[PDB]
């Protein structure tokens, strides 16, 4: 199955959202990213991934969807607003082989802020 992901300026958490910024799925499920404002897009954060997972890069203000298989855990920015904290978490499946690795990368402290109760809540 399919969920939507809204790309938004100002939504649950402020401005420069992904909403839900934590998704959890199975294998074979699909996120269909909005652009509900234009400016924004996905990016794979390097080392927030399982291994053999495709690199994600869409182009800005489009819609994009982005289909998984491999179990484990994802972080995903919004290129042109990482630095303002845009990111999201992908859970898939049950297998937690990456989330050391995942949650051990370090962002600036507005974007780690955020995602504090984002892995809290996988925990
Ligand atoms: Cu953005």
């Amino acid at each position: 199955d399919e969920v939507a992901v809204k790309m938004l300026n100002s939504g649950p958490g402020g401005m420069m959202v992904f909403d839900p910024a934590l998704v959890r799925l199975k294998p074979g499920d699909s996120i269909k990213f909005l652009p509900t404002d234009k400016g924004h897009n996905v990016e794979t954060i390097k080392g927030m991934a399982p291994d053999g997972a495709d690199y994600v890069k869409t182009t800005v203000g489009q819609e994009a969807v982005v289909k998984f298989d491999k179990e484990g855990v994802y972080g995903f920015k919004c290129a042109p607003h990482y630095m303002m904290g845009m990111v999201a978490l992908v859970v898939v499946g049950d297998k937690r082989d990456n989330l050391e690795a995942a949650k051990s990368v370090q962002h600036n402290k507005l974007t780690q802020k955020r995602l504090d109760p984002l892995f809290a809540q996988i925990q």
